[PDB]
This record gives structure tokens, C-alpha cells and sequence, in this order.
């Protein structure tokens, strides 16, 4: 699973992924 669709998911779930780093 090359780095293509993987990001496609995070793009929508970026409001609970990077925001958790806090």
C-alpha cells in the first residue's frame, strides 16, 4: 500500500489526528 490513499484518509481525519498532539 504505497503512500497514496493512506493520506486520502488523514485528509478527512485531520481534525482528530494532528489536533491530538496537543
Amino acid at each position: 500500500w504505497r503512500p497514496y490513499l493512506q493520506t486520502e484518509y488523514y485528509d478527512v481525519m485531520t481534525v482528530i489526528s494532528p489536533p491530538e498532539f496537543g
